[PDB]
């Protein structure tokens, strides 16, 4: 441990570089390691940016908010993260350099703390003083090297062990004469000289790659999973769409397709129903039918109540007098379906909340001649009456104990970025022109399964237009949604740019490029 | 260099282990390398199987055929291949162990030769004796270590340099009393102790990963790009389908989608035409129309003559009297299309070979009331008349100087494995039930762009059914097709297994599992 | 000839509250490895796993027995490879050591990235391999993740002249650093390295697919390549599975509530719903059939040709009234989801079924066109319940069946119900697997059983799988090979699943 | 204990002669024997065939069948069996030579095991590896 001081160019203040070990490192003997694998000597000499190792302190940020929270692991450094795929186990700490863009005419302090494994992080700078910690001042801070121990009770780690953390928060609030001033903080890492790997194994792991390579396909090349016959023509933003309740176009890094979503939305769009006894009260044209369940023959409450991939477009509460969904429908015979034409259809019975506006097995079709217990093709294709983008945007409700996709929202100050397609009318039943949005396309998150996301982190994506004269930035969450930072009805982004991986960020990260 | 002999268990012969340097290694001083990066000492001690380092000598194989041809590079060894992604450059040779499953009651010889860079490989064992080489005998061979030089005229390599090769062929034919006897040959590699890397760089490269990780999605989860509204329900084999001329479902590792193929086949299935003056001679119902080209407005001969992703189903030469394609068609108005219903359509004019049975802009629709210069929706949906699987299987001809996909064939003794879907009839125009095949699905080769193929090598895939009580093996070629080895009309493989990467093989490799 | 592909790291055992020495003589005698026996043939494919072993006390006969009284252990094994090779064979095995937390690959290419040795059939005999104890902890507790030894075909077995097979056995001794940690009562969860079987003959065992009729034959048939049965299904892991029971006789009798209406175009064929004492809420996740109730096949859409046969009679205060024979079947005679389906809906050929009345159902025969072949294929599984999986013997093997003759019931009355005589096969009897729960099977291992006839003069060898079936190695093909049911089973050894029984049944006499 | 190898006439294989003590012999002091009676020195030098010491392995024979089972006693050797009639008691082990008519173009293995008194013989070659063998 030490500190050195440098005078600033103009002599109007100083910068400090400090090296500290808040907690002693306990160098493992590695006596139980079958082999000890040395790293290339240059890997100890290269400080790379840490995944999620970037935060901005505004004068708004409270001394209660955690700015950075990072596990002490091979994932801290680019080359140890790549190298670890080749190894069964690892041992040893990291040098963690906190680079602070401070200034002598500001005021305020950071605290950085080492937190042992199986201990929770407190939302308080007062409580962080109970840990091994350092305090930095914004007037003089420039570089702080934390010698972060690998805190363990085992000779070396395998995967899936619980790890010590670095935590950074504001100790004392940022002050400046200017309202626009920010302290930018960046964390870099290299393995300590005592860092080792333990056993060569083939480089196939569940653990996420340190860099994600994205195909460079434009959004217009990707399927809209809520309207598969129509191409994506814009990325779209609308500040009133504060939540998503869709069951189609729902994917996650962890679980794959969730809700009633599928990776072949074009081959799943078609369904079949068996036509029931009876019709909706007051509307004898509105014959009931039950969607056929190949996946759910015995109608188990834990498996989906609707066929995999079948339409989740909305029509509002108790609104069949006003608007409907539209489909091609035709009766089943040898080899296919007969007399296929456009009919109005909807979910439920236009009255009861358990059925109406609910994603479940019972539908009505507005055709007066449904034969009882006969099968009918159902290909959803449009909407009719007073229907519009906002009615189609709100899906029918999920219900019961099946594994539906949850309702999701962007963090405060952010907005969802949608994959949007134009769905055309068709005329003599008559449809209306409407725009369909999806939260995500399966063709983007396909690539993300092939690389993985680091646990607890989000992809910051550049979206590149005209080769780079415009670049948008979005956060793609592992929970499936993609999101933008906005200031100030609908807003349109061209669909012929391409996604490029920028970096890993925390869910709490504020995107610097603003839409 | 040396040789040692071991007596066999029963004393009925001997095995030899030989170490040889056919050509001297020239250890680079690395004086121009900015840094020299050491490998983990255990990487020099691990012999892994080489990509494509596996061949079977039958008594059928000629002393003219090249059995193995391998570039001396970091791609020879699993851990040097993974490590090289992290580095700008490399230097040094490889130990190459040729493991021969020989026997004392066989006869015959191998030759192994080192070939300098910018020299061609001869198809002759007589000419291989002009190189630095070794000869092995099948009675006594067990292990041969070749100390293979890194032959260069530069201090160290960057990517894209031309490399020295190991070549193995039969020197003298295999003989045995048994007709079933084979010599199995396997090649393993480790870097020589003088092997080094030169400069740490972020691990992002065009160079293919040594192991491919495949999503585990079943074929039924994947789109059929020749019939997007219908799911894949079987993988399929038919020994009469000796070639593929399709323009849809054509993908390559190198170029992506080729011919008229797309990564969103469901969003590209729809087209529009402008209705021309006149009709096919003798059939006044068969009104001409031109497919609209958004991608080709000025009708450039080098850009495609048909809209991206539009139907390439066959109907035979001069056969409109016998069979047609079927579509939904409707006239364009405000917001969409009016009076949409089923019509017969086809390519060309049912007579001239430049138009009939040709994938080009001019079609006819069998509707007597097409308004001149009005636009019509076209959604292909089935086939009519004498149409069948074999008529749909042969696409319309490619023509002219646009960048079409070439006609491809399996190597002799192999057969294509097809993604197959059932396309149902529709009835009063009346369609017929037909099965549509695709050569490949975009959802499988999506994964292969995210890993790459080693240049000149093919993926051997296991296809895993019932968790492993049955496993098929297929070769997936970088040229887009997938293929099986067959002995002894159509054959059906279930679509609910999953693909698993087995290994890299040469195009010449004979799959050991036979369908 | 001693190979350590990965180094053995000697634990100090500092942390151990006691360190328990083994008898010095256990380190000096190599025993056979409990499951370490496997076969390679010219048919055995490249990249196939022949042997998988956890590196644990279970690798040796004496340390597997001793481990029953210890909480924990440390140290590796010295393995020796005994190869019954021949002068004409060529080929290679690969032996790989997998670290504790790592998944086993499915190809030779990925397996060569582990610490390994390549073993040629000309020189592999008496080769010694150290199996190291890989850990990051001072000693193991029970239930810890363990390193594996994996043996795979690297180059396939080929022969000059004649087509031999090679049987490979491992032998083992613990390395000198091997120790145990803490005395516990001799009841611990590791399988005994020897299973002792009580000498009960097959005829003394129940047939769980026909409880009233004794087993008369062990049976083999080359066309019975599949079992889909729900009855007679027992595993060492789970006990009785898929609607099977440990008292098949007591479970044989169902009741059904008669249901309104009748089969379409067949008004005599009245519906009923089987009553479900164990599933009264009618959950889709619980079985749709009473436990232990008949799973006899009666063809597909086959009611005009063949039916099942039972005694039935309506419930009363005094038990059941006017009990006599009827034809019955599962579901409808048409709908694919009901017909030939193991589910709650049945029909009975009795016009007299009163609505909401409850009827006894005692299955006891089959009628018309029903044969052995049709009884052998059970009604289909359907829905989300824990039904027994459809199983096959591995390539080149046949199931051994427990067989009983079911005699024909005849009536002389015009239109009276009439049965045809049939043989009923069960995949396993609960009376054989009885002792396997107490002993355990080693992880991923098969029991090689001797079956002993004529005082020892004829010995059939069968492989008893922990998934609940016996198989035999067989040559030729036959639709009626009989083995006497008056022998007894004797445990021979544990074997890998892909071991090929040497003792081949000449299936065409 | 030792092993020696001889090349076959034609050099098409080898024969092995092995001497082994699977279990240590415990030479009795004979302190309680009233007299100790020596055998003629030539009786230790004569290997006779054992009563029941002959079996044929066909490819039919299972690795579960016991081929030979013999008590270690004066009845093993012709002259010790005749001599023992003249004596009340005996002590000491036997050299047992197993002569195998093998060939280099066959395959397969024997196991030979010493089994202590009051222990049962298992019908399994897997279980015979638990004994000195």
């Amino acid at each position: 441990e030490n500190s050195k001081t440098e005078q600033v160019t103009g002599a109007t203040g100083i910068t400090q570089s400090t090296v500290t070990a808040p907690l002693p490192e306990a160098v493992s003997s590695l006596s139980l390691a079958p082999t000890v694998n040395a790293l290339d000597p240059w890997v100890y000499l290269n400080q790379t940016e840490v995944p999620g190792g970037t935060f901005t302190v505004s004068s708004a940020t409270q001394p209660g908010s955690v700015l950075l929270e990072l596990e002490i692991s091979p994932e801290l450094n680019l080359y140890t993260s790549h190298l670890f795929r080749m190894y069964a186990g690892w041992s040893g700490g990291f040098s963690l350099k906190l680079l602070v863009a401070g200034n002598a005419f500001s005021a305020g302090k950071l605290i950085a703390a080492i937190i042992p494994p199986n201990i929770e992080v407190p939302n308080s700078a007062y409580l962080l003083t109970g840990f091994p910690h350092e305090i930095l001042d914004f007037r003089t801070a420039d570089s702080m090297e934390i010698i972060a121990p690998d805190i363990k009770n085992i000779d070396y780690h395998f995967r899936g062990d619980k790890l010590g953390k670095l935590v950074v928060m504001v100790y004392s609030p940022l002050r400046s004469t200017s309202a626009d001033f920010e302290i930018e903080i960046k964390l870099t890492s290299a393995p300590l000289p005592d860092f080792k790997f333990t056993m060569l194994v083939p480089p196939i792991q569940n653990n996420a790659l340190p860099i994600w390579s994205i195909p460079q396909a434009p959004p217009y090349s990707m399927v809209n999973p809520r309207s598969p016959l129509t191409p994506v023509v814009e990325l779209y933003i609308n500040s009133s769409y504060a939540t998503c309740n869709h069951q189609l176009g729902r994917y996650t890094i962890y679980q794959g397709a969730i809700g009633n979503s599928t990776f072949n939305p074009s081959g799943a769009w078609t369904a079949t129903c068996t036509a029931e006894a009876g019709s909706v009260t007051g509307n004898p044209n509105w014959r009931y039918a039950l969607l056929d369940l190949p996946d759910n023959p015995t109608f188990d409450p834990t498996l989906p109540p609707v066929p995999r991939g079948f339409c989740d477009w909305g029509s509002g509460v108790k609104s069949g007098n006003k608007q409907h969904l539209v489909c091609f429908t035709g009766k089943k015979f040898a080899g296919g379906f007969q007399d296929v034409d456009a009919h109005m259809w909807d979910y439920g019975d236009n009255e009861t909340v358990g059925l109406d506006n609910t994603y479940q097995r019972t539908i009505y079709i507005s055709d007066p001649s449904l034969e009882k217990d006969a099968q009918y093709l159902v290909i959803p294709m449009g909407v009719s009456g007073a229907a519009n983008d906002d009615t189609v945007q709100v899906a029918p409700n999920c219900y019961g104990s099946w594994d539906y996709a949850p309702t999701v929202a962007p963090p405060l100050g952010e907005q969802f970025v949608w994959f949007r397609s134009q769905l055309p009318a068709s005329k003599t039943v008559n449809s209306v022109p409407v725009n369909v949005n999806a939260l995500m396309s399966p063709d983007l998150i396909r690539s993300a399964y092939a690389s993985g996301f680091p646990l607890g982190k989000v992809a910051l994506l550049d979206y590149v237009l005209f080769g780079g004269s415009v670049v948008r930035q979005f956060k793609l969450y592992p929970e499936g949604y993609m999101t933008a930072n906005t200031t100030g009805t609908g807003f349109i982004i061209p669909a012929d740019g391409y996604f490029r991986f920028n970096s890993w960020v925390s869910p709490s990260f504020m995107i610097s490029s603003v839409v």
